[PDB]
């Protein structure tokens, strides 16, 4: 058991690639968490009693998020972790690495489970990120592209957007990205707060 499943990595990057400043988001767009929220919590009506979606976090990702909204509700949270000592969570799963959290979600919802998975998620960061891209299950990048040069410390790990990629990662319609994440998306730019941003959803051949 290790993978069937196809994975998603769910971003949100400036055009220069910052993914992050600080070990925190170097902006507060409240409708561009909502739309993380959304997508990484949907699940079709038919599988809604029984499946799930899983978030795959790095450590400080998990640090990261406000003790209010820890674990993220709905899905199932797993952190990427070597130096897992003692990781606290009543029913929050650690795993050594990417595949060895596959593994573990893969033998603890199986078959027998009253709980399956329905989507997989990386969420961030740069490291989780960089393992992910190199992974062959990783087919779909969900990316919100800040159009804002914001001062990060931190950059996604491959230039996805780039032509020299442009074989490789392709952008879908954007009637393709609303039935994949099974709502409707605003498309075009949304302004709020100083920042333009939109709604990208990539895919690669396996
Ligand atoms: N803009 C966005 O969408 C977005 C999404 C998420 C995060 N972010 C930002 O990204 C930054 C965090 O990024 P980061 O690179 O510093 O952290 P990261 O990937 O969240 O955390 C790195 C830690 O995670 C574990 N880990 C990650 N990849 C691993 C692998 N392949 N094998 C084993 N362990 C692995 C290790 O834990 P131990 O060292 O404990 O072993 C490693 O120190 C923050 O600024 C956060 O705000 C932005
Ligand atoms: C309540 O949840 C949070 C609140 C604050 C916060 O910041 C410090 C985070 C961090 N975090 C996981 C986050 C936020 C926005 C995201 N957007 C997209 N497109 N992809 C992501 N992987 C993503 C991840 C989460």
């Amino acid at each position: 058991m290790n993978q069937q499943k196809s994975l998603t990595l769910i971003v949100a990057l400036t055009t220069s690639y910052g993914i992050g400043r600080s070990n925190s988001l170097p902006w507060k767009l409240k409708k561009e968490i909502s739309y993380f929220k959304r997508v990484t919590s949907f699940v079709p009506t038919f599988d809604s009693f029984e499946s799930m979606n899983v978030v795959l976090m790095g450590r400080k990702t998990w640090e990261s998020i406000p003790l209010q909204f820890r674990p993220l509700k709905g899905r199932i949270n797993v952190v990427i972790t070597r130096n897992e000592s003692l990781d606290l969570g009543n029913g929050i799963h650690s795993a050594k690495s990417l595949d060895h959290a596959l593994e573990l979600l893969y033998r603890t919802y199986g078959s027998e489970s009253s709980v399956q998975i329905n989507r997989i998620f990386v969420i961030g960061g740069a490291q989780l990120y960089k393992a992910a891209m190199d992974h062959p299950k990783l087919d779909r990048i969900m990316a919100t592209i800040i159009y804002k040069d914001i001062h990060c410390d931190v950059f996604f790990p491959l230039k996805f957007r780039d032509k020299e990629w442009s074989s490789v990662w392709k952008k879908e319609k954007h009637s393709d990205l609303e039935s994949w994440v099974g709502t409707k998306v605003p498309h075009g730019k949304i302004n709020e707060d100083g920042f333009d941003y939109e709604f990208e959803m990539w895919t690669r051949d396996l």
